[PDB]
């Protein structure tokens, strides 16, 4: 049985949180879209082996849109991880795995090395480290220009999966459709810029578990393949492209349970 | 003025060639469907920069078809870099530049470590060092059954421009249609086992640079990407797919020649 429930920090903060499980803590950090109805087949599937799954909507996004400006304006993975921390004290989560994506991969890395006391491990998957430009450019067209072009992007071109990412239902893309415009005028210029991963030695022997999506153009995360392996890091692949958890939850949910206990 | 001729070696093979410019010698290599009208704007782009280029239809496919069973049979990489280090011979190229895709890749690899004293400096793309079931399920087929699937392979999925593909004329898919066959019988299940990649030690310092298919799925070359890294060897795109030289043919031409001329 799962909660579904809010709670609110010190930062300004009101969260949209889910729990469900008892085990060891696992945290599922969402991508920028910051929407958590994205994992709830795996929060069901990951808790069924052993875990306390955790996950939440990202400040100014979905239910947790209740935050101040700074939270979702000229947002960096160093920002997302204060936030993050401090809806873990306030759950009083102590230790916990963490996964994310894009900006939620850029915000797991940098817990990792920002509180090793507090990350048993952290899987990241597809973290952007360049400035794109056609993104970039959508900030300064109307929110509903924006939500169409967007809500098109995700569908069609990184979504890996159109069935899967349309079955999340009308709800679901309901609050997408509000989300875009805010991520858009946040995320693009500032979260590349901001990515933990040019020091290489930081990285070295850390317990992180890097991915790319399979059918991802080769171009789009060329260079997370490179950092992980000249740190060491793991690397490897999950199917589908930019949302292993909406394309293919199964799979997604069996790599975060086997990459636990690894380091459990 | 291209020549285009053929030359025979004492290994049993009758190949035809093309020829042009003046300067240093550069050798492109086919993949392998063994088809070099592939190369045909580049080859007076490259020429015109100052180079000799020579390419060659490869054994047992199009008009090098007069060759030995052996030629084109339980084929590797190895094999292909002794018959191409033949045909050099018979051409009186002493020392040259060498481009190869796909099994092409994998040979002048081969012909790099080999005989480094012929080969200035090798290009490599898509070096295929994993076995792939359903193009090895093909060899299995009726002669014309392999031709309907891989060329719509072909076609669809890995020339990275579809129009600029079928744009190389009824005259090239007739000579590709007879080639698939021979293909499917001699190299998929060959070539990735004699990769000549997994001495990495072997390539550090060497005069090598790899690329993969910007748009190629990620899953495709993946360890292409691991591999060079792990042993310092230049890594890095071409636009498109697998034959980067078909369907971005001005950019392949001054990649050759960039790159020939950083090692003058």
């Amino acid at each position: 049985m799962r909660t579904r429930s809010t709670i609110s920090t010190p930062n300004g903060i009101t969260w949209y949180y889910e729990q469900e499980g008892t085990g060891p803590d696992v945290v599922l950090v969402p991508d920028g879209l910051g929407e958590c109805q994205m994992f709830d087949s795996s929060v069901s599937q990951i808790a069924a082996q052993g875990f306390r799954v955790t996950t939440f909507d990202m400040p100014g996004m979905s239910r947790s849109a209740k935050a101040p400006p700074e939270t979702y304006t000229e947002v960096t993975a160093q920002k997302l991880a204060s936030y993050v921390i401090s809806v873990l004290d306030a759950l009083d989560i102590k230790h916990a795995t963490v996964w994310g994506c894009s900006s939620g991969a850029s915000t797991v890395v940098a817990l990792l090395l920002g509180y090793p006391d507090r990350i048993r491990n952290a899987m990241c998957h597809e973290l952007p480290t360049k400035l794109l430009d056609h993104l970039s450019n959508t900030a300064v067209l109307e929110d509903e220009e924006i939500s169409k072009i967007l809500a098109n992007v995700m569908l069609n071109d990184v979504s890996g999966g159109s069935e899967a990412w349309q079955a999340m239902g009308d709800e679901v893309h309901a609050r997408l459709h509000k989300n875009y415009p805010v991520w858009a005028r946040g995320y693009p210029r500032t979260i590349p810029p901001s990515a933990p991963v040019k020091d290489l030695e930081a990285l070295r022997g850390k317990p992180l578990d890097w991915t790319v999506g399979a059918a991802t153009p080769t171009e789009s995360f060329f260079d997370n393949i490179v950092t992980a392996t000249k740190a060491g890091v793991n690397i490897g692949l999950l199917p589908g492209m930019h949302f292993p958890y909406v394309s293919h939850p199964d799979v997604f949910a069996k790599y975060v349970v086997e990459t636990t206990q690894k380091h459990l």
